[PDB]
């Protein structure tokens, strides 16, 4: 037939007209209304869409459970399965233990990733009710979180593990009763007896055949060779969504028994080509456990690659044949199958051939030697023989779920009882447009003995054979070439060890014990974490929650999928969809626009352009941006227009039918291009103090250099979203927006429409993260959607896809800095000059304020008597860069620590002594003449250096480095000072509005928006203390321009400070009015006072307001205070680098942070950890690449690698400073959101120390003060570890990417 | 009364914390709110009319 | 509003109280989350009660703008407002009458 | 109020009223109601939270 029948949370779904293009994610959200399952990326990387599938497996005969990405699962692949979503396991009325524990352990901040993490943990428990700690971590390789820093999630869930004042109490968690899980739908057990019959589904464009037998598949493929096989859809779903490929006929063969079988033969194990990688993993693991080592060398190689292959959700449906046939150049499996000579069986109707994978199997890019009518039946992975050894290697940007830069399988077979090579096979991905064998190099080594001459011969061979053009796709040519030689070295040493274990040690020699660590397979100690904070006073009421670790107020609803984000709001029946159409050129005239193909798409409504703007096309913070491009485009990503259609799918298809013709204009891309063209936003900004010429003249030593710092994508898990609801009267419109800036959203919409601000209401319940990326750049979506709604008179919605969001909305500012520092032999700094340049992109936005903040922090923690800092903001043909948590501070301070690192090395003095002796003291003035009062940094420093046992650990690092040639440790301790308040004084204001209803319940609102930082939680804590009633009586529903007007963005870490004061004052107004009633009934409850006030006609509504006093800095006079106070903290971090690959482990991090008297130590520790981990990303993992024509390459989690569960410090300790009230902010607290982020520089400088030790080890030449730009990625680390391999691998000239 | 528009309510649940927004043809937002909240057993602060 | 032109009258009242044209003032709706604990629109008294409320809210805004009107006695309303905003003066007020 | 567009998932309600001035309710039979296409539920006093 043709009906599609499956189950969702126990309820039968009968879909009479299933479209093959419909994903489970879209069906759940749009057809069934179950919006707990989220869209984070649409490409399998983030896990926000994770759900569980159950089915009766006919082949194993039992009920099975596994997780999948709903974003990539075609509904047409799901006949007769049972889906479980977050809504299916529990809700706030009865939470599942998994939901309870993640909420109560502070494992949910913004809450957008929570449902998917919940479902990963839930699926594990359904499979293994007593998991190990290790199994728990592995459950999340496919899940990303941008807010929490992962620690609390793992700590909460460790309570499920068989081998597992405080922030939460695990003793109060309710136990799991597995008998209370949802029944497997009885209908599916009854249907298990019916034979599977072939199904056909027809959509708008695509026909799907679910083949029941091999004969049906082969017949179809003979008659229609164009029929596209789909098994897991983890490649084809990407091809369709992101590369706009349309396969009008698909056949899914997943049901066919022959493609799913596992046969043990004499030569090896044969897997059906449709076998999921999870089944390959389970089978090979069992075989590795029970068979002799001698036989499992190839199995262990496959397992090593599968270890770092995506997550559970991908592996459960990704097929072994799918990987093979996709034939990506960076397949991790094909190099292993090629090196091991794996046997492939190919079939067509009436034909059958077997081939050994070798070079010939892969002719050209993404091709194989299958005929169009052929399918892959099976692959036999072989047993290894006596004297046969195998290694597999992969190096990527991040260990977990990442695309190989280079990947390899290596096999040697020795003549029996010798160390003489009979067979040698070295196969690589990432070095060509296909999986290649080093076929010129390996023949030469046949009959050679395994020795130093063979190593040198093979390395010279590889360096010559595996050449890469300067313009090779993916760049990093020096790195990739270095890795081929480095992997071969590891294999060489490993085989020496393996020969040793076979008793040929006397023939080949033993391994120098300083070399042993080079061959170890990656392993991490189990995690150990500490959170230290201060108990509140003994006398504090139990109902006073200020200072207590109250969970985020929305945590339970976030865990249950009941919390509503913008796109979870139900559509109106008449709602339309919008899609932006963006420039594919960095700088060009628009010569013409052709909408003829767009108009043919069903449901198409209109294409909006500048001509459609009613009033003003001038928008943006400094009024230098278009709503829609007019005559010219000024970046790749510049919005030209917007398509409006009935559905998102139709809007997407119509946007593709908008054809733009351009004429190129001279483009300015890079900071250097801008400098050359005098292309800047405004004048040079400068801070100077003292006498520079004098300071340099007195200096014993002077060091000059440059540093480059890459930008950063916010990667809020919820992208930009707006719903605009027109009201049909007087230009009134209401917008529901994921924004930190309701005021500018409202202003910009009203200006574009030409209506007063009083007509426009902007509402924000919550954001799934913002991080500064929604301070301004949200408005480019909001204005487009508002116009659409105005023009049609219908509600209109747009949520960006991740690729759109990453392209259009910009990021942190790249910085180039040129520094000169003068200092004494003692390490004392006496002179500093730094010129800063940022890449601002194509509108001013916040760029000048960001540079001011960088200049305000160019001191970091250090008193410098003679100092000159300049900044220039470059205007370029790139997307406009904007606020990112830190707002220029991290760039400014990284430059300071970088020259500080060179000061210590030049003086030959311990870096911690040099930093300490240059630190400010209490009462000192900064370079901008602000006095440092309540200067807690020396306490943070002393506490951190003692509690981390920094000196004893220094001893252990030095010992490790003297005993290991090819791994090195590094250890660094870094301080920070971070000025709190917007640099524009009048933005330091906030408001609140409070109502007390006659039942005594309190409705509070304030200008701040919730983005996962627990602001509403804190404001409720504050209000409850101020009013002396329990938090339970106080509610915050949302943020709205029509309850509190003229609000500053939720930014500058300041929102709790500003809104907490406004809330406090509103509360004091209410209490003043209730006083006479309190005096008459001093005992009678709150509710009696309220009802008495009401029946006496006393107002129970009040506004509150606050402005930060005494602010206002002048650049002209270098006077007045920009900041209300400063945050302080210190982090000590330890790393272990792999000198041969550039991978590293973050061994341990210890933070001491001054958050004043914390309003909420759970939320504050969560802010410290989350900010630190974003900084870890910024300085070590996250990198955006751009073509030389200014096109962003890096547009999704496949290529943009944010920290994963496995990325965090193994030992992770956070202490909040005790006994440090800050009485000028609300209830003696300090702001926390941004200051900790820079402390992740401790990992950057620990890396730098470890590279220094590596360079001392190898390289005959050194070069002190070597360059380490940020981020210190595996490429940069590996390239700096100069050795015999980098030497053999070392204009102008087109390349894949350019440094912007 | 024969108001030309008869009595009409749209109630929009928000799925969080008992929150509900009601669009009503009424002269009495306060008693509407109170009476809804009491029937549901939620505080007045959850109910918007 | 039930056809009696109460919002009309309240805009007339606010415009006199603030000394700005009616065109600059808008009422969109009545909501329990902007003004709580309200009596029914009944007893013919709703313009009397709400007019006094509106008047008092407007007097509070005027008191806050007074210094800015002093500094620029001619400069338009829009300049006084923007000066108050950039001086971090609250431009929201409640009003009440019994 | 009724001019406001419906949500895609919006439901409709109709009150069931007494046809007697003063009487005990002996029983209520919803068997025929349950057969009407699109019927969701019949709310009574027992449904009040
Ligand atoms: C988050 C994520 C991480 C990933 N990580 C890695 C990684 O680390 N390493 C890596 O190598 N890959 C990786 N992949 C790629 C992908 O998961 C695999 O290549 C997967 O094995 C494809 O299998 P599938 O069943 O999903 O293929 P599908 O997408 O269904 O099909 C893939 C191709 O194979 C064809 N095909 C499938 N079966 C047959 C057959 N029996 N005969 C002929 N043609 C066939 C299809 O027509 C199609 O052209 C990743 C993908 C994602 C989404
Ligand atoms: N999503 C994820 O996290 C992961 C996905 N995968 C795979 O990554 C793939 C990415 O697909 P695409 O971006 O289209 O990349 P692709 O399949 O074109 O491979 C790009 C890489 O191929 C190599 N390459 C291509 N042509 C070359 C040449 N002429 N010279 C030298 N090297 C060359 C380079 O190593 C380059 O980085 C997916 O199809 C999937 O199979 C693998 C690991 C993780
Ligand atoms: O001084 C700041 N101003 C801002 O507008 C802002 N935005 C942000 O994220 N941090 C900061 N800091
Ligand atoms: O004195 C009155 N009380 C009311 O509650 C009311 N309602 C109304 O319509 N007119 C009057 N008059
Ligand atoms: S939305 Fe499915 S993995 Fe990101
Ligand atoms: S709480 Fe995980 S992405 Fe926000």
């Amino acid at each position: 037939a043709d009906e599609l029948v499956f189950f969702v949370n126990g309820k039968k779904v009968v879909e009479k007209n299933a479209d093959p293009e419909t994903t489970l994610l879209v069906y759940l959200r749009r057809k069934l209304g179950l919006c707990g399952t989220k869209l984070g990326c649409g490409e399998g990387g983030c896990g926000a869409c994770t759900v569980m599938i159950s089915k009766y497996d006919r082949l194993q005969n039992k009920i099975v459970h596994f997780s999948v990405n709903a974003c990539l699962a075609p509904i047409c692949s799901l006949h007769h399965v049972a889906v479980t979503t977050v809504e299916g396991i529990g809700n706030t009325q009865k939470l599942h233990p998994v939901q309870e524990r993640i909420a109560r352990s502070h494992g949910s901040q913004c809450g957008f990733c929570t449902p998917g993490i919940v479902m990963s943990m839930y699926t594990l428990l359904r499979n293994q009710p007593e998991p190990t700690v290790e199994e728990i971590e592995n459950a999340f390789q496919g899940n990303l979180c941008r807010c929490t820093g992962y620690r609390p999630i793992l700590q909460g869930f460790r309570t499920f593990a068989k081998d597992g004042p405080s922030l939460f109490n695990p003793e109060d968690f309710k136990p799991l009763d597995p008998t209370q899980e949802p029944i497997f739908p009885p209908e599916l057990l009854r249907l298990k007896d019916t034979p599977q019959k072939k199904l056909r589904f027809e959509g708008e464009r695509v026909t799907w055949i679910q083949a029941s037998t091999m004969e049906e598949l082969l017949d179809l493929k003979a008659q229609h060779p164009d029929a596209k096989l789909v098994v897991g859809n983890t490649e084809i779903g990407i091809e369709m969504k992101f590369k706009n490929m349309l396969f009008p006929l698909i056949v899914c063969p997943a049901w066919i028994p022959e493609l799913n079988s596992v046969v043990h033969g004499p030569e090896g194990i044969s897997f059906g080509a449709s076998c999921p990688l999870s089944l390959v993993e389970s089978v090979l693991a069992e075989e590795i456990a029970k068979l002799p080592e001698q036989k499992t060398e190839v199995f262990r190689g496959v397992m090593e690659q599968l270890r770092w292959f995506a997550g559970k959700q991908v592996k459960s449906v990704a097929s072994i044949g799918g990987n093979i046939i996709t034939a990506s150049p960076i397949s991790d499996l094909n190099p292993v199958f090629m090196a091991s000579g794996a046997k492939l069986t190919l079939v067509s109707r009436g034909t059958r051939r077997t081939v050994r994978m070798d070079h010939t199997f892969f002719p050209g890019y993404r091709k194989t030697l299958l005929r169009p009518e052929e399918i892959l039946l099976s692959i036999e992975i072989p047993y290894s023989k006596e004297g046969e050894f195998f290694s597999a290697f992969k190096q990527a940007s991040r260990r977990e779920a990442d695309i190989a830069k280079v990947t390899s399988g290596m096999r040697v077979l020795f003549k029996p009882g010798t160390i003489e090579v009979q067979e040698l096979s070295l196969c690589f991905g990432g070095m060509a447009d296909r999986t290649i064998s080093a076929l010129k190099t390996t023949p030469k080594q046949l009959s050679k003995s395994w020795n130093e001459e063979l190593l040198q011969s093979v390395c010279a061979g590889l360096a010559e054979e595996l050449q890469l053009a300067p313009d090779a796709p993916g760049g990093m040519v020096e790195f990739r070439r270095t890795l081929t030689l480095s992997f071969f070295f590891k294999f060489y040493l490993t085989v020496l060890q393996k020969l040793g274990r076979a008793d040929l040690e006397d023939m080949c020699g033993k391994l120098d014990p300083t070399f042993a660590s080079a061959t170890l397979l990656f392993q991490k100690d189990p995690p150990a974490n500490v959170q230290l904070f201060q108990e509140v006073p003994k006398d504090q009421s139990e109902e006073d929650m200020v200072g207590r670790p109250l969970p985020h107020l929305a945590a339970n609803m976030q865990a249950s999928g009941e919390a509503v984000y913008c796109d979870d709001i139900p559509r109106y029946e008449n709602e339309l969809s919008l899609r932006l159409v963006t420039s594919t050129r960095a700088h060009a005239k628009i010569t013409s626009i052709d909408t003829s193909e767009a108009k043919k798409v069903p449901g198409f409504v209109c294409f909006l352009t500048a001509e459609d703007v009613p009033n003003s096309n001038a928008t943006g913070l400094f009024n230098d941006e278009t709503v829609f491009a007019k005559d010219e485009v000024t970046c790749v990503g510049h919005i030209i227009g917007a398509v409006v259609a009935d559905t998102p799918e139709h809007a997407q298809r119509a946007a593709r039918g908008v054809k733009i013709t351009y004429e190129d204009l001279p483009a300015i891309i890079t900071i250097q291009d801008a400098i050359n063209n005098n292309s800047f936003y405004g004048s040079e900004i400068k801070i100077e103090k003292g006498d520079l010429k004098k300071g340099f003249s007195e200096a014993d030593n002077v060091v000059s250099g440059e540093l480059y710092i890459g930008g950063q994508e916010h990667f809020y898990l919820e992208t930009n979203c707006t719903i605009a609801v027109p009201k049909g009267e007087a230009g009134e419109m209401e917008l529901f927006v994921s924004t930190q800036n309701t005021m500018k959203t409202q202003s910009f919409v009203a200006k574009m429409l030409g209506v007063p601000d009083n007509r426009i209401v902007v509402r924000v319940k919550r954001m799934g993260g913002g991080f500064g990326g929604k301070e301004t750049r949200s408005t480019v979506v909001s204005t487009a959607l508002a116009l659409a709604a105005h023009k049609t008179g219908r509600p209109v919605r747009c949520m960006l896809d991740r690729d759109e969001d990453m392209l259009i909305t910009g990021g942190r500012h790249p910085f180039l800095a040129k520094y000169k520092v003068g200092f004494m032999k003692t390490g004392t700094v006496v002179a500093l000059e730094v010129a800063h340049f940022s890449n601002g992109g194509n509108t001013e936005d916040l760029s000048r304020s960001i540079m001011e903040r960088a200049l305000f922090h160019m001191d970091n923690a250090y008193k410098i008597p003679n100092i000159r800092g300049t900044g220039r903001i470059c205007k370029t043909n790139l997307p406009s860069n904007t606020a990112f948590r830190g707002f220029g501070g991290p760039q400014g301070m990284l430059i300071a620590e970088y020259w500080m690192s060179e000061v210590a090395i030049t003086c030959g003095l311990p870096a911690e002594e040099v930093r300490r002796k240059n630190m400010y003291k209490e009462g000192d003035l900064t370079h901008f003449n602000q006095k440092l009062e309540g200067f807690t940094l020396p306490r943070c420093w002393d506490e951190c250096i003692a509690s981390s046992q920094y000196l004893a650990r220094k001893r252990e690092v030095e010992k490790f480095n003297r005993e290991n040639c090819w791994k090195k440790r590094g250890l660094c301790i870094i301080p920070t000072k971070f000025g709190i308040s917007f640099t524009l004084p009048f933005l330091n204001q906030g408001g609140a509005l409070v109502h007390v209803y006659t039942d005594g319940s309190v409705l509070l609102t304030h200008g701040g928006t919730e983005m996962g930082q627990g602001l509403h939680t804190k404001m409720v804590q504050v209000a409850s203390r101020a009013l002396k009633i329990p938090t339970s009586k106080i509610h915050i529903s949302e943020t709205s321009t029509n309850t509190v007007p003229n609000t500053s963005p939720t930014a500058a870490s300041a929102s709790a400070d500003l809104n907490g004061q406004g809330v406090y004052e509103a509360c004091q107004t209410i209490l003043k009015r209730l006083e006479p009633f309190k005096k008459k009934k001093p005992t009678g409850p709150w509710e009696a006072w309220v009802m008495d006030a009401y029946t006496s006609a006393v107002s129970l509504s009040a506004t509150g307001f606050y402005k930060t006093p005494n602010l206002g800095y002048s650049f002209e006079t270098n006077s007045g205070n920009p900041f209300h106070y400063f945050s302080y903290g210190v982090a000590c971090s330890e790393v272990e680098i792999d000198c041969l690959t550039g991978d590293h482990k973050n061994l341990r991090t210890d933070i001491v942070m001054d958050v004043g008297s914390s309003l909420n130590p759970a939320i504050d520790i969560g802010q410290v950890e989350g900010a630190f981990v974003q900084g870890l990303g910024l300085f070590t993992m996250e990198e955006l690449h751009y073509s030389p024509e200014g096109s962003l390459h890096t547009r999704g989690p496949s290529t943009y690698k944010i920290p994963a569960f496995g990325s965090i410090p193994i030992e992770f300790r956070v202490s909040l400073l005790r006994d440090c009230p800050n009485k000028r902010a609300i209830y003696a607290s300090k702001a926390v959101g941004e200051p900790p982020l820079f402390l992740a520089s401790s990992i950057f400088f620990a890396i730098k120390d470890a590279i220094r030790a590596a360079r001392a080890q190898h390289g005959d030449n050194a070069k002190q003060l070597f360059q380490l730009d940020s981020p210190a990625t595996p490429e940069k680390i590996r390239n700096a570890c100069v050795d015999q391999f980098t030497t053999l691998c070392v204009e102008n000239c087109k390349s894949w990417s350019v440094r912007i």
